[PDB]
């Protein structure tokens, strides 16, 4: 699903991301565009042939499972493809273990050089929520 960016707000603010972590919703959004243009579906191959998954990117190098990153963890405890459904939960609930694991949101290259710093709340703009 390639979700528009209010509604994937909505989606995101529903499941909690909302200032999780400190980080407000536009955060989250503005992660979800850079890394996947908002679709839940992407799939990129690393440098180290983990993949990162979904709508937020999350690799398999340490955050799911996708059998074909040996060597790697898998600390949401999920298939990858679970983070390629529409339904975004599996991806958020992994991103909130991502995002809590000390290093918050600069696990997400894109939003590191793309939206941290910037005005995030631009990508909430708009919207009902
Ligand atoms: C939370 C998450 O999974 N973020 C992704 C990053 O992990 C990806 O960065 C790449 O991650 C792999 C596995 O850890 C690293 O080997 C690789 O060096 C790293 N790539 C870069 C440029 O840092 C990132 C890739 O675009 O995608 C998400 O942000
Ligand atoms: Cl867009
Ligand atoms: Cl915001
Ligand atoms: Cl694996
Ligand atoms: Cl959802
Ligand atoms: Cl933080
Ligand atoms: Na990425
Ligand atoms: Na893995």
């Amino acid at each position: 699903k390639v979700f528009g960016r209010c509604e994937l707000a909505a989606a995101m603010k529903r499941h909690g991301l909302d200032n999780y972590r400190g980080y407000s919703l536009g955060n989250w959004v503005c992660a979800a565009k850079f890394e996947s243009n908002f679709n839940t579906q992407a799939t990129n191959r690393n440098t180290d042939g983990s993949t990162d998954y979904g709508i937020l990117q999350i690799n398999s190098r340490w955050w799911c499972n996708d059998g074909r990153t040996p060597g790697s963890r898998n600390l949401c405890n999920i298939p990858c493809s679970a983070l390629l459904s529409s339904d975004i939960t599996a991806s958020v609930n992994c991103a909130k273990k991502i995002v809590s694991d000390g290093n918050g949101m600069n696990a997400w290259v894109a939003w590191r050089n793309r939206c941290k710093g910037t005005d995030v709340q631009a990508w909430i703009r708009g919207c009902r929520l």
